[PDB]
């Protein structure tokens, strides 16, 4: 067995941006209300259960380059 | 047995913005609300549950590239 | 066995943009509800249960590149 | 037995874009129901109950190119 | 069994950007409510409940490159 | 009094050549005489008197863009 | 009064030349001769008073990009 | 009064030359001659008299970009 | 009175050049005579009288970029 | 009065040369003569009077960046 594995990244991943310029994010509130009696949770749960979700998220170059190279025998 | 494996990668991911200029993002607030008695989970269980989601995602430059290479024998 | 796995890629991803100018998202306020008793969850579950989505998605520049590689014997 | 796998990928995938302009995503509230007594899921489930999704989505530059290479013996 | 694992990268990550600008934040207050009887974790559980996210998430260069090498035999 | 003024030039001037080959410039010499007897300038004179101007310009890509933006109240 | 001024250049100016070759610039010599008596030169004068200009200008690329904005009140 | 001055400058001005190859400027001998009895300058005079001007401007890119902003109240 | 000035340069000025090559400046000699009684200078004169100039100017690239900026009130 | 002045300047002045080659610059003799009887300088003069100008510049990269930034009131 010969096994050869070469890959060549190259890639340019380019983004300019003179500007981005004025933002806003202005809005209002909000409510939120959950009801139950119990529960039970097993086995890798993930469970985010009320919430209020306000973000602003700006890069300036937010270029997300991923990657996943894998073998196996 | 032989294998080679040259994958040979360039690719340009190029994006220029020159300016954005003004952004407003302003609704108004919302209600939300979620009853019951109870619950059970199990075996990799993902369960958001209420929930008020504003987001600004602004990237002056945002490309995403991605890859996934793999092999098997 | 004799395997040879080069491919070369190139491609180039451009994508200028002068200028995005003003934007505005600006909804009102609505409202969600559920209601029942009880659930149970196995294998692999993924459940968003009651949200308000609000999003601005500006990216100067989001070109998504994607790609999947994939041998097998 | 002999194999050769050269895939020449060139392609440009350009998109200019002198301008945008203004933009107004402006709706109305509106309301959610979802009514029940009981459920349960197994064996990959995925489910959205009740949502308001309000999204701007403004890539200056939004080429998505996309591939899949696969082989198999 | 002779292997040979040599994947050049060379990736270039850049985004410049001349200048931000003005960016706004400010919504209104909001509540939350959570009421049930008792509950039981077990197995790599992960839930909040109850929160209010404030975030203001401004990199001058926020590119995330991310990787993932893998063999197996 | 509300002035705006947003030019978006994006004109590509390209002008490849792949090969500009063998030139000759080989003339024979010539004579020049002035003759007068007094003079006088005044107030932005330009003036060549007497000359013999070879040249040989070769530019491998020569392409002059120009502008002339201009505003006035 | 309110006046924006957001000239948005973009201007590629590309010149490739794979090559340009031999070149020759092989005249022969010629004479030169002004005669007078006298001068005066006043306010601003710019005279060249015989000369022999040999040149060969050769630029690689020699793209002569120019501009000029003026702005007045 | 209001002004704003923002003018977006992004000009590439790009010139390859894989190559220049051989040149010559081989020209002859020439005289030159200026006779007068006397002058008198002033005020911002220039004035080359009596020259032998050989040049070989040879740039590997000699791109001149140039600019003049200018503004005045 | 409220002003802003926000150029935003960012011009790429560039020129590869893989070779130049030979180049020969091989000329012969020339004279020059000038003949007058007497002079006077006065208020910036500027005055080059009998030269012989013998250049060989080669960058290996030479790309003059040049600005001027200037207000006034 | 409120004045504000946030030029950005980015402009790469790129020039890469693989190589230059060979270079000769093998002219010949000449002479220069002038001839008068008095004269007198005034108020910044400045005159070269015979000259003899053989030069051989040659930077490996010889680009001139220029500025002038300039206010007044």
């Amino acid at each position: 067995v010969q096994i050869v594995y070469k890959p060549v990244d190259l890639s340019k991943v380019t983004s300019k941006c003179g500007s981005l310029g004025n933002i806003h994010h202005k809005p209002g509130g909000g409510q939120v209300e959950v009801k139950s009696e119990k529960l039970d949770f097993k086995d890798r749960v993930q469970s985010k259960i009320g919430s209020l979700d306000n973000i602003t998220h700006v890069p300036g170059g937010g270029n997300k380059k991923i990657e996943t190279h894998k073998l196996t025998f």
